[PDB]
RNA sequence: GUUUUCGGAACUGAGGCCAUGAUUAAGAGGGACGGCCGGGGGCAUUCGUAUUGCGCCGCUAGAGGUGAAAUUCUUGGACCG
């Protein structure tokens, strides 16, 4: 797992798909094409209590672990690909995206272009729930 | 015992005459004509992302869900790309 390239002149790029719902966050790193992956730790991996799996703490620890693994293998520059749960459920990102991005930037890498790739439907099927909604 | 005067009513030919003869165009209505306007209607095409299932590839022990959990799917590779 070594590479005889230059390090001072330029940097090696990858992309990171940050998928964040209201109950779990994902920090997934692939190559530029996206077929081949590098590392993934989810927000339920760090905390052992499944209540706050979408906490900023678990997203911060997962982003720090992903950045440590990427520095171990040799990825320095990274393109952010932000995604919520999408569909017809909601479009607001979950409560770990900003914390994971700040932890990933503070770890000592380089950030390129931030992109929102949440699936926006053009009038898809019926949303889950009744006509009166979830009354609680 | 003629046929008139002793006269009861329908129709047509030709001319003259009438100041010869049809009130208007509703801030009523119908219709026609000209340029448009509108997720108005019917039929046949065409496009968009999303959902689900399936085929292949790569890292992988968690993923879903809740106020909190569980039923649920998972090294026979779930979730994610």
């Amino acid at each position: 797992s070594l590479g005889p390239q230059v390090a001072e002149g330029e940097n090696v790029f990858g992309v990171c798909h940050i998928f964040a719902s209201f109950n779990d966050t994902f920090v997934h790193v692939t190559d530029l094409s996206g077929k081949e992956t590098i590392c993934r730790v989810t927000g339920g991996m760090k905390v052992k209590a499944d209540r706050d799996e979408s906490s900023p703490y678990a997203a911060m620890l997962a982003a720090q672990d992903v950045a440590q693994r990427c520095k171990e293998l040799g990825i320095t520059a990274l393109h952010i690909k932000l995604r919520a749960t999408g569909g017809n459920r909601t479009k607001t990102p979950g409560p770990g995206a900003q914390s994971a991005l700040r932890a990933l930037a503070r770890s000592g890498m380089k950030i390129g272009r931030i992109e929102d790739v949440t699936p926006i439907p053009s009038d898809s099927t019926r949303r889950k729930g009744g006509r009166r909604g979830r009354r609680l």
